[PDB]
């Protein structure tokens, strides 16, 4: 019966602007933060109120969904120092990248890097959990593998050696990207049935019946959206309840609260870049999408995209 949805980190993407605007018209039970990287050092404060406003207002979004800092890196001092940094400011629990294909910097990797030996997993993810006051949950967000499925439970078990509360897992490997072909919600009930944490199935949910099926096969009672919540912007609600996805004059509503939206330490073009690439995720579900995109992809400056959307007749429509 009960079901927990979780909004993905998406770096470049759900920010704090997108949070707030698909939290208010949503049932996320967290979102995780854009990644802090991690390197050799602490971090200075305002880094994490950058990545994380919401930390001001006691982790939540302004309509009140809880917001976790996400860490990238790989050298445990640091991600424990930067860790307790995050939690000390108000972050509901902590969040470690296991999944991204990164760079390394110097000689610290991250992401889906530290799947190629399981141990610096939980290296990473125990020196948070010690640094992490007990109550408060510390994550961790993993793929498969790296080149195959092969380490799947050294990469899970090392989560849960580490001490960590819960496993998000993209039920796919690194070299297998995004290809939808590739999900394996089995491989996620099998890391379930292995371990004695909550496990929550990633990849590939886009609308009621794919949850449904996701969960059946995993046996996980929780999920994690990413791309699917942009594509559909109520999509949390279209996986709990079955509700119908968001008609597309509320789309439009909602890019045109977005247009209104300011961005901390915007150059001017943030708008821009930010409207084209939420456009170019929509036109996967609604034709309007693909037309709105042509429109507006010739524009090269903020405000006048702002005027284009802000220009749409939502009672018209
Ligand atoms: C543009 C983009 C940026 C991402 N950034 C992050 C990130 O900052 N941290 C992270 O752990 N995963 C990141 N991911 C991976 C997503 O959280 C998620 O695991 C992936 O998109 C698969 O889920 P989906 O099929 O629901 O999209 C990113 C994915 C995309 C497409």
């Amino acid at each position: 019966a009960s079901m927990r949805v979780l909004l993905a980190p998406m770096e470049g993407v759900l920010d704090s602007l997108v949070r707030e605007l698909l939290t208010e018209v949503n049932d996320y039970d967290l979102c995780i933060t854009e990644f802090v990287r991690v390197v050799d050092q602490l971090l200075p404060v305002k880094v994490f109120h950058r990545i994380c406003p919401e930390l001001q207002n006691a982790s939540r979004t302004p309509s009140g969904t809880l917001v976790r800092v996400q860490l990238l890196g790989q050298f445990p001092q640091w991600l424990a120092e930067n860790a307790a940094r995050a939690v000390e400011l108000g972050s509901w629990g902590v969040d470690l990248n296991c999944g991204c294909p990164s760079k390394t910097v110097n000689g610290s990797g991250g992401g889906a890097t530290l799947l190629k030996d399981p141990e610096l997993i939980y290296q990473g993810a125990k020196a948070m959990r010690e640094a992490v006051p007990a109550h408060l949950p510390v994550s961790v967000k993993v793929r498969l593998g790296w080149d195959s499925g092969e380490k799947k439970f050294e990469i899970a078990d090392a989560v849960q050696q580490a001490g960590a509360t819960e496993l998000v897992v993209h039920g796919r490997t690194k070299e297998q990207g995004y290809r939808a072909e590739h999900i394996d919600w089995q491989a996620i009930g099998d890391i379930r049935q292995r371990l004695n944490i909550p496990v929550i199935a990633n990849g590939e949910i886009w609308d009621w019946q794919s949850a449904q099926q996701c969960m059946a096969i995993s046996g996980c009672d929780a999920v994690m959206i990413g791309r699917g919540a942009l594509n559909i912007p109520n999509l949390s609600r279209v996986v709990k309840y079955n509700e119908p996805r968001m008609p597309w004059p509320e789309v439009v509503a909602l890019l045109q609260k977005y247009t209104r939206l300011e961005k901390q330490g915007d150059t001017g073009l943030y708008h821009v870049a930010r409207i084209k690439q939420w456009l170019s995720y929509l036109r996967k579900e609604y034709d309007e999408a693909t037309e709105l995109f042509q429109h507006v992809r010739v524009l090269n400056n903020s405000p006048d995209i702002a005027r284009a959307i802000q220009a749409i007749d939502i009672e018209k429509l």
